[PDB]
């Protein structure tokens, strides 16, 4: 069988410093192999880098087999890992080269720097690529001016880089911005992708996939968003925009996901796309104030968004991965909750059937 219900990737050393780990990331390589990550909270020196785990048994069983180190800053590999496997391509870096992306950031805070570090042997070395993008101090308050949470995906000829940006920060609080590359060294232009006309509102965390019909969904949370819950007066519901161009989703119109029980989910948000399901597949996606998934087999449509429960619990920014040979199967991986966390997280993870969880 294939299915597990929360397996233990990681448990940190007690010591390690509060969340402890955090931001729990998956990849699936193209022979089947599976990677993992996430932000390790680890006493420094040394500089805290980012862990790869590896399993050969679709997530039975991990192994760390590296790290991912800041070898250029001598400020560590500290927050929002993300892990891709290029489908092509980009210069001299071949298909199926591994990118980690994450954001370096001393010991104090004071800066953050996006990275991308690759891997040529399926995530046993890694090398220093590119710097990306350059920013103030890493803490999410308006008027300070970092750079967050990476998202990369391929498009035609270019490889989008997808994250999120407080230097405009005369007029946003934060927004949602790319840039592109065709050979991993050299990056475009800052492009906006969201941003919204209340300084107050922080849009975040963005994530993307691919649809059967050539349309791509971008989901992220809305910070500041309408029709705060009773009691509260800002949250962050769950919002996403379709659009045919990656590069263009500022233009479309955006939506919340609301399932048809009303349920609204909020913070941390993350998209998968599977062919599981009829002609145009399921969309998935998780958030990180609560355990269920939401699907949606309307290519996005308002009104066609499902809740499930499943086994994996809630966290922050909990992840989702569809298997290549068997689209039926999502994993669902989590590092926790945001801190003040007690010492209690850990990394895990659950597979799950689709066509079970959907009943
Ligand atoms: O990854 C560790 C966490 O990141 C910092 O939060 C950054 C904000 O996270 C978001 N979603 O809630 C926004 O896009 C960012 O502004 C936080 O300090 C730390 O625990
Ligand atoms: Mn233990
Ligand atoms: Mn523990
Ligand atoms: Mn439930
Ligand atoms: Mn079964």
């Amino acid at each position: 069988g294939k299915t597990f219900s929360n397996v233990e990737i990681f448990d940190p050393p007690t010591n390690y410093r509060d969340p402890q780990v955090l931001y729990a990331r998956p990849l699936e390589l193209s022979d089947g192999t599976l990677l993992g990550t996430w932000e390790n909270y680890s006493p420094e020196p040394p500089n805290v880098w980012f862990p790869i785990v590896k399993s050969k048994d679709g997530g039975k069983t991990w192994k760390e087999i590296s790290k991912v180190k800041d070898t250029q800053n001598n400020w560590g590999l500290r927050y929002q890992p993300q892990l891709y496997e290029l489908p092509r391509a980009f210069g001299k870096y071949p298909k199926g080269t591994v990118l980690c992306s994450g954001s370096s950031i001393p010991s104090d805070l004071s800066e953050t720097l996006i990275e991308v570090y690759a891997s040529r042997d399926k995530g046993y070395t890694w090398e220093f690529v590119s710097h990306v993008a350059l920013g103030g101090e890493a803490l999410p308050n308006p008027g300070l001016t970092p750079v967050w949470e990476p998202f990369l995906m391929t498009y035609k000829e270019k490889l989008i880089l997808y994250y999120s940006d407080q230097r405009d920060n005369a007029t946003h609080s934060q927004k949602l911005v790319h840039q592109t590359t065709t050979d991993l060294k050299k990056w475009s232009k800052v492009v906006d992708d969201t941003k919204y006309a209340n300084y107050y509102a922080r849009p975040g965390m963005p994530t993307v996939a691919k649809l059967p019909n050539n349309e791509y969904i971008y989901v992220y949370e809305y910070g500041g968003g309408p029709n705060p819950p009773a009691g509260s007066d800002y949250w962050f519901p769950v919002y996403y925009r379709l659009s045919k161009d990656p590069q263009k989703f500022l233009n479309k119109a955006h939506h919340q996901i609301v399932s048809n029980d009303g349920t609204t989910p909020a913070g941390s948000p993350y998209v998968v796309w599977t062919p599981y399901g009829g002609k145009n597949g399921t969309i998935v996606v998780s958030c990180g104030t609560r355990s269920e998934i939401f699907t949606n087999q309307a290519l996005g449509d308002a009104s066609a968004w499902k809740k499930w429960d499943v086994p994996q619990p809630t966290a922050y920014t909990r992840s989702l991965l569809t298997f290549q040979k068997d689209p039926d199967l999502l994993m669902i991986m989590g590092a926790g909750i945001l801190p003040p966390a007690g010492g209690k997280n850990t990394v895990s993870a659950s597979v799950v059937r689709l066509s079970e969880v959907m009943k």
